[PDB]
């Protein structure tokens, strides 16, 4: 079928706006558009709402009305320049909205930019215009109802799947790749068995958000969404093979028991072996990059699929991922081979991609059972909660 992509004028200013990503959005699309993918792909144009009131409906189907005010307010405060009153300060610091999500002129505009996005995808692939959408101007994953974290404001990814699941057994299957716990995401579905969330992500003492392990037993969901998020927290340094071999047998397995209507999949670059973070040591190599292989592997399923963005803080090498993850995309769902040149082609932002100016990210590569047979566990308690019949033997063999 056909395969959408989020873009636009207005949708490219609103997510180049912000201090903490700059330009990344006009890097990675450009990148993409130099490539020569965009004519292959559907054009997906942000939902756009009536009245104020429609707005404040679809945001407020998981923000409440006062943490949406507060925001619009720190924008209003922020685009008249004037210092903050103590009990404006005050208010700010209730929502989270001072240290690690600071104030800035569009703070609102670029929050509302990403659910917009990712509200247009889910509706694209709702009405089976698309078979998968992607969507490099969302995947905020921290984001809660009240509370601003991690850059994330507005949590578009929350408010897809609730579109999701709100249409017509819908289940919907949500998958997160970045580097960081999908901690917003799985809070939201934690008592919900139709959203089964799964983030693979680096966890260690001190290290943002701090959930997503232990706190000694395995927190999974609550009430009749007990046994439904799963998590694979994995220590520094792994690389595209052992983080591979770590998720594929997850993936294959949540997909035959859950059959999910819908999956959605947060696609972070903060993995990368050349992210500031230097925390996993995955790339973006095509012949595996551990990326590629996830993506391919959910692709497989032949599921309507919405693939987001997230974290990724090189940019270059960012764009480089996401434009092999949609010459992928395409590959996999039109079955049409896109040729990509090695060399980076001539456009707008190539001198931010030297000085080898090459596709292939410039690095050379070189406990988990425990948890899988604990997410075997989960997954068997999971399937028995919500009386689900699925072959044991072809779930154990996975593993
Ligand atoms: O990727 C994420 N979620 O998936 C994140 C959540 C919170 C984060 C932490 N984080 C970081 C920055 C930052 C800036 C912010 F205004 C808010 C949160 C921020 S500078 C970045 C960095 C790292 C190493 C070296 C240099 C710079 C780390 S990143
Ligand atoms: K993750
Ligand atoms: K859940
Ligand atoms: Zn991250």
């Amino acid at each position: 079928m056909s395969v959408g992509i989020v873009y636009g004028d207005q949708y490219r200013q609103l997510c180049c706006s912000s201090p903490k990503f700059g330009d990344r959005y006009a890097l990675v699309m450009d990148l993409i558009n130099a490539y020569k993918l965009i004519p292959e792909l559907s054009r997906v144009p942000p939902l756009q709402w009536d009245s104020p009131s429609r707005m404040y409906e679809a945001v407020t189907a998981f923000h409440s009305t006062e943490y949406v005010d507060a925001l619009k307010k720190l924008q209003m405060l922020h685009c008249e320049e004037k210092e903050l009153t103590a009990d404006d300060e005050l208010l700010m610091d209730s929502f989270s909205l001072n240290y690690d999500c600071p104030g800035f002129p569009s703070v609102f505009d670029y929050s509302l930019a990403a659910v917009q996005g990712s509200l247009a995808a889910a509706s694209a692939l709702i009405c089976r215009h698309c078979e998968v959408v992607i969507n490099w101007g969302g995947g905020w994953h921290h984001a809660k109802r009240s509370e601003a974290s991690g850059f994330c404001y507005l949590n578009d990814i929350v408010l897809a799947i609730h579109r999701l699941v709100s249409s017509t057994q819908t289940r919907v299957l949500y998958v997160d790749l970045d580097l960081h716990h999908g901690d917003g995401v799985e809070e939201a579905f934690w008592y919900s068995p139709r959203v089964v969330t799964f983030s693979v992500h680096h966890a260690s003492p001190g290290f943002f958000p701090g959930t997503g392990t232990w706190n000694p037993i395995f927190l999974n969901g609550a009430g009749r969404g007990r046994f439904s998020a799963f998590n694979l927290p994995l220590e520094e340094g792994i690389n595209d093979l052992d983080w591979s071999n770590a998720i594929g047998p997850i993936l294959d397995s949540l997909n035959i028991v859950i059959q999910p209507s819908y999956v959605v999949v947060q696609c972070g670059a903060d993995c990368l072996a050349t992210d500031p973070h230097r925390i996993f040591r995955l790339t973006n190599f095509y012949p595996l990059s551990g990326y590629l292989y996830a993506i391919k592997k959910i692709l497989s399923w032949k599921v309507p699929t919405l693939i987001l963005g997230g974290g990724g803080y090189n940019f270059p090498d960012t764009a480089r991922l996401w434009t092999r993850v949609t010459a992928l995309t395409i590959e996999e769902v039109k079955g049409k081979k896109m040729t990509i040149s090695p060399e980076i082609p001539e456009h707008s932002y190539f001198s931010r991609y030297g000085p080898d100016f090459e596709l292939d990210i410039d690095y050379f590569p070189h406990s988990i059972q425990k948890h899988h047979r604990r997410i075997l566990e989960q997954l068997r308690n999971y399937a028995d909660l919500n009386k689900l019949i699925y072959d044991y033997d072809q779930v154990y063999q996975l593993y």
